[PDB]
């Protein structure tokens, strides 16, 4: 059982490369792909608390709660069954998104220590500037979570994305050495990068 | 200036009875606010939808209660200790230590989880046997909640038999925390008034 994690700023190419790589493993091996889509516990609590301003701390516990249920209901059982699990975003998303709002990152690390470290974590390194260009063409609505609208209320969605995804990057780069991140340069072509992905993974043998 | 006073003990040991008697005394001299460990209704909606697809692990339940506590802690508890109040917490984080470690969650990880929370200025551990506590809820005519009986970890037992063994394991965790958490051990066998006058002696000296 091997767990491979993708992380990087939003619009950095995470899911697009995650789905092409699940199309590759699926021909040869058991593979299961997950995104942080969050799940039902985040939905209940957010709706119940739509009126109040909750603290980053409480937001942090809500996401970890919802992740803990996916982790022990799907992720961990499939790694016990031998599957490869591809996580489109893993616990290092929570490290950044909650530590950037003043939650003690070492407390977040302890919070998530119930989770196995990925066999490999692909850090797709892309500038916020270059990555913002792609969501403009995709016709997507720019979610407030993506712009850090809670932290940057005065800015426009566009302007908030640039500043928020920047501090996200600093936390990611801070994790590179301690977390054995492998940094992939997301500047490149989807396929060009994709063949870098398939080489690194294959090494497992 | 703000002071936080905690009661801990198994269910039916008298915590709420002594917390409210102590609130009747403190409010004569100072601003005091009494808080309980009551869950928000979104938890009961979590358990409802859970009972429909699959069972959540003790770990997720532990994170659910810490989430529910963190919000109450930072919306009511922490501002009022910052405002100088006395806060009486009928149950506090050591209930979470006990309830989560007896279901196999690493107690040292739970300590890290709740480490955002201030440690009580005083913690009264109201110690009574499961035998004695079960005797009183039977006199109280009240129904023994499955959570009180550990129904999730001891299904099949009767409420009485489940209460007895479950609160025994809760007692073991409380007894294990006494020294490191500087518990004030109260012999809850005694009288409500005798206990309460012992309690007001301890509190007055502190404040
Ligand atoms: N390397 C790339 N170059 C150009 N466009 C891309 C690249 N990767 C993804 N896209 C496009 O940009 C958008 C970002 O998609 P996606 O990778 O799902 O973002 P996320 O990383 O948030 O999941 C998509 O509309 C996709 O079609
Ligand atoms: N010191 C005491 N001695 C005898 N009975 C008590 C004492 N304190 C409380 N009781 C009774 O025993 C029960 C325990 O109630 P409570 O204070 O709600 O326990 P807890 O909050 O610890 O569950 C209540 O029915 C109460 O009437
Ligand atoms: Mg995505
Ligand atoms: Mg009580």
């Amino acid at each position: 059982g091997v767990l491979i994690a993708f992380e990087g700023i939003d619009g950095s190419g995470k899911s697009s490369q995650a789905t092409l790589l699940k199309d590759w493993i699926e021909l040869k091996r058991d593979v299961y792909l997950t995104e942080w889509n969050s799940d039902w516990i985040h939905d209940i609590i957010k709706e119940a608390k739509k009126k109040d301003l909750l603290t980053p701390l409480t937001f942090s516990l809500i996401h970890a709660t919802d992740f803990s249920d996916r982790y022990e209901r799907y992720i961990l059982p499939m790694l016990k069954s031998g599957f490869i699990v591809i996580s489109d975003r893993y616990i290092y998303t929570a490290y950044a998104r909650d530590s950037v709002r003043g939650v003690d990152i070492d407390w977040v690390k302890k919070l998530y220590s119930f989770a196995i470290k990925p066999d490999i974590t692909f850090y797709i390194r892309v500038s916020p500037d270059i990555a913002l260009e792609r969501i403009k063409k995709s016709k997507r609505k720019i979610k407030p979570q993506e712009a850090g609208a809670d932290i940057f209320p005065g800015l426009s969605p566009e302007e908030g994305f640039l500043k928020y995804q920047g501090l996200i990057t600093e936390v990611y780069d801070k994790l590179v050495k301690d977390e054995n991140f492998i940094v992939i340069d997301g500047t490149k072509t989807p396929k060009e990068i994709q063949i870098q992905i398939r080489k690194f993974v294959g090494e497992l043998i």
